[PDB]
């Protein structure tokens, strides 16, 4: 299934979120050749609750870069193209916390992860409610472990707030659609850029990403 | 079906004509976007130099991918009937020389495909179109449509205006039919506007057509 990352692919990502009863769109491309997105991403419902940081992990791991030697050690590819499941729940440690609900697949010439979050007990005039974070990010190494129990994978993000730091420990689950591939554990490094158009009028995020492996 | 038109799409474009007895092939491959009435295509006759000019198989050669505005969504037979499909016939009556007869059918393989052949009679010799008399250009024109609900589609008729290197008008007389391939939707009487414009890569040597087209709906107030 990783034929179908060989080249540019579109990409389509659809998030509904409901954080303490207040309740995005994504267009744009991903190159597993490069472990490259490019992506814009538009609130609709109007001024979201929690800042665009996040959101972000929340936001399609097959697009990384594993190297030729590290071929055989991509799940996300291999269930391609009907798809996984990714499961996270998600410990804003002093605060509240999401649990998370998605489906990666192709439904194209087009890919696409639908998914549902739900946020309960975010403190109000905390961090995350009151839009301390500032509008960046950090790198990050991903840390990738077998599943042979659940057929899958499972797998803390500093987001810079006045300087202090805000953690948010993320425990993530994986699992194929179909009947598809297990690789040993690694790891993925991550970039990733905010930007804006100050043309849109909405509340908005462009979206800029790099991610490849490394590990044995 | 307009679920299919948001966003790009791949086009595939094959036509196998005949005109006069001369037989030729054209291949096309390109991309549309409904959202913008955009096509680009590049077209490929793979046989030789084409008998005829290029100009007067444009129109031959996918309405589907018109912008019809947010008012006029519930006004668009070639994006219902997809991803099964319509047929798309055509009599094209050149005023003053001969006539083209085409059937086409525009599916879905995600790629948008129409495999048309055409087959032209009583052209004449050193007539303007085999004669190639005709500019390397376009007009725009409105293209005019009304329902049919014995046939279950659509009709549409209109002349369109090619320009000759002598400054005259080639009038090109088009009547046309659409028919579902499935069980689909229909809209009442509706305009498409149009923009064409020829290019070529100087880089291939086989003669080719470049294409940019702009086309979106009007008509109800």
């Amino acid at each position: 299934g990783e034929e179908l990352f060989t080249g540019v692919v579109p990409i389509l990502i659809e998030l509904d979120g409901d954080v303490n009863g207040h309740k995005v769109r994504g267009e744009g491309e991903g190159d597993a050749t490069i472990g490259k997105l490019s992506l814009k991403f538009i609130a609709t419902t109007g001024k979201l609750p929690v800042p665009w940081p996040t959101l972000v992990t929340t936001l399609v791991q097959a697009f990384s870069r594993y190297p030729d030697h590290m071929k055989r050690h991509d799940f996300f590819k291999s269930a391609m193209p009907e798809g996984y499941v990714q499961e996270r729940t998600i410990y804003f440690k002093d605060d509240g916390t999401y649990k998370t609900r998605a489906e990666v697949k192709f439904e194209g010439c087009t890919l696409v992860n639908r998914i549902e979050l739900k946020g309960i007990d975010f403190k109000e005039d905390g961090n995350i409610l009151g839009h301390k974070l500032e509008y960046n990010f950090n790198s990050h190494k991903v840390y990738i472990t077998a599943d042979k129990q659940n057929n899958g994978i499972k797998a803390t993000i500093r987001h810079n707030v006045d300087g202090s730091v805000q953690l948010a420990d993320h425990y993530q689950q994986n699992t194929p659609i179909g009947d598809g591939p297990l690789p040993d554990d690694h790891y993925l490094s991550t970039q990733t850029i905010l930007s804006k158009d100050l043309n849109e009028k909405r509340d908005h995020m462009v979206l800029l990403e790099y991610v490849t492996a490394a590990g044995i």
